[PDB]
């Protein structure tokens, strides 16, 4: 047993923060948060990838230094972050000392066992990415300011020509072993898709990687290569090395650092459960990272799930669809947009913001589905001794309702590992549909004269039914499903844990929380 482990890439601090990485973060909240709420323990891990000519050229263009700029602007990250209510263990930067240690560590590590050497890397790179090319995987295109120019088919930014004198990671003797790794464990590259790519990829074949740069190139902004101050580490090497330090890292009260262990094993930490990352960058958490790893004679990630690229209004998000998320939180509400974000499309797909769309699934969803279930379910006119009743004879009826509520958790919990937090969701919901079908059916609200003794199995039934579907959404709706549970008046003990997917794990007797008049869940919108 091990601290469940999930990251988030760590982002360029050359432009603030936007939904995008909103979104990667959030992924990795969400499966953080699940198992937490599964009472395990947990590390969750986001941050910013400071260093390289990427940063480093912008900080030139805005008129300052590297060093008050990448401050800066790793500062709206964590004000971002910290705004959209998160629940994070630590925020990294690849400029922090303790980290470069490691990235040293690493290198020297390489070293030793013989992968790294001197070499040339004569080919195309793309600044804007900090990834090399091959011919194959660059087009013509336009400059900006007109000019003719080079740009990558995967990014479209523009790629310039690099003849230097790099060290070199022996990339291509690993390509056997992580062809293994790949049908070792069939899993491990989600969504399957997605892993396939990959195969395909390492199927070809591998060239050896570039991991040093000619200072001069970088503008002196990255980690010095040990034994040669003329190079510095590739910024992959050390923007991938944020995973390690993270596990190695020791952190206090107030979420700053105080150590950095020697050794992985004391924190039991590393490697990591889940990598949650981009499409865009795939190829460098599942064939060099784990390549790096498997040199250097460290354990390998469990799982690497690459997501989808949001768009909003099917343009894609502007440089020049102007989307702040900290805004569209004020405006519909957080648990709703991160449900949305959440529930609108899996990894799978390329997901498509539209206000209009966000106002359906909130107003057909979480107001009318869910909301609406709690506050008939909560109610004076329905239950009337404000508590949770004993349950009476079961119906064949009732047993089906149930039989839904038993299985529930152990199915999302299928879908939270896999992960596949869409198939965890409807998963929830369709339990809650069924919940609430019942209830139509069962007409409780004639029950309380005709039938108080039926109308106590009705109403317990939903109760729980309710409060499992609800503890299942705790990392879809963090806030909210405290409210639902404060009406409810479950104890804080049968908020969490594994103990209360059982069903019926809150005894009946127990007293319902406050009736406030207004206390409306969530609010229908205009369309
Ligand atoms: C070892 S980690 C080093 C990573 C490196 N520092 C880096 O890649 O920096 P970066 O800010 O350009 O990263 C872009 C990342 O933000 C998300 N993302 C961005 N745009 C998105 C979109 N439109 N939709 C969904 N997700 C998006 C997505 O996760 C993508 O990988």
């Amino acid at each position: 047993e091990k601290v469940f482990f999930v990251t988030s890439p760590i982002y360029y601090v050359n432009a603030a923060p936007h939904i995008g990485h909103v979104y990667s973060t959030l992924i990795t909240d969400v499966i953080g948060r699940y198992h937490r709420v599964k009472g395990e323990r947990v590390f969750a891990l986001t941050g910013t990838d400071e260093h390289g000519q990427k940063v480093a050229e912008a900080a030139k263009q805005k008129q300052v230094s590297p060093y008050d700029f990448t401050t800066a602007v790793a500062g709206e990250f964590k004000k971002c972050f910290e705004q959209m209510d998160y629940s994070i263990d630590y925020f990294i930067r690849t400029t922090n000392e303790q980290h470069k240690a490691v990235v040293k560590e690493l290198w020297t590590k390489l070293e030793q066992k013989g992968d790294i050497y001197l070499g040339r890397y004569e080919g195309w790179y793309s600044i804007s990415d900090e990834s090399f090319l091959t011919p194959q995987n660059i087009t013509d295109g336009v400059d900006k300011d007109g000019n003719p120019c080079k740009v990558s088919l995967e990014s479209g930014h523009v790629v310039t020509w690099v003849s230097e004198e790099n060290y070199m990671f022996r990339l291509s003797a690993f390509r056997e072993r992580l062809l293994e790794w790949y049908h070792a464990n069939p899993g491990c590259i989600v969504p399957e898709f997605r892993r396939r790519e990959v195969i395909r990829a390492v199927e070809k074949g591998l060239p050896d990687l570039s991991v040093s740069r000619a200072r001069a190139t970088l503008h002196n902004w990255a980690i010095p290569v040990p034994g040669n101050p003329d190079h510095c580490v590739y910024v992959w090497l050390d923007a991938l090395t944020n995973y390690l330090t993270g596990s190695r890292l020791r952190v206090d009260e107030s979420g700053k650092e105080v150590s950095l262990v020697d050794d992985f094993n004391e924190l039991e930490r590393f490697p990591a459960d889940v990598h949650v990352i981009g499409k865009d960058i795939l190829k460098f958490h599942a064939i060099y990272w784990p390549a790096f790893l498997l040199s250097a004679g460290l354990p390998l990630p469990k799982k690497i799930v690459a997501h989808g690229w949001w768009t909003k209004d099917r343009k894609k998000i502007s440089k020049s669809n102007v989307f702040d998320p900290v805004e569209k939180a004020e405006e519909f509400g957080y648990d709703a947009l991160k449900y949305f974000l959440l529930r609108e499309s899996g990894f799978s797909d390329d997901g498509d913001y539209s206000d209009k769309n966000m106002i359906a699934r909130l107003n057909g969803e979480l107001a009318d589905t869910l909301g609406n279930l709690v506050m008939r379910c909560t109610s004076a006119k329905i239950n009337v001794n404000g508590e949770w009743p004993s349950p009476a004879a079961y119906t064949e009826e009732d047993e089906s309702l149930i039989q839904l509520i038993k299985d529930l958790p152990g199915t999302a919990d299928h879908y939270y590992l896999i992960p596949d937090i869409q198939k965890a969701i409807i998963a929830v919901f369709d339990v809650l549909r069924a919940i609430n079908a019942y209830v139509t059916d069962m007409a409780p609200w004639k029950l309380v004269k005709t039938d108080p003794e039926r109308l106590r199995t009705v109403l317990y039934i939903t109760l729980e039914g309710v409060r499992v579907t609800t503890l299942l959404l705790s990392p879809i709706l963090p806030r909210k499903s405290v409210v639902i549970f404060d009406m409810l008046g479950v104890p804080e003990v049968h908020r969490k844990g594994i103990e209360n997917f059982e069903f019926g794990a809150v005894p009946p007797g127990t007293r319902l929380g406050p009736a406030v008049e207004g206390e409306v869940l969530f609010s229908k919108r205009s369309t």
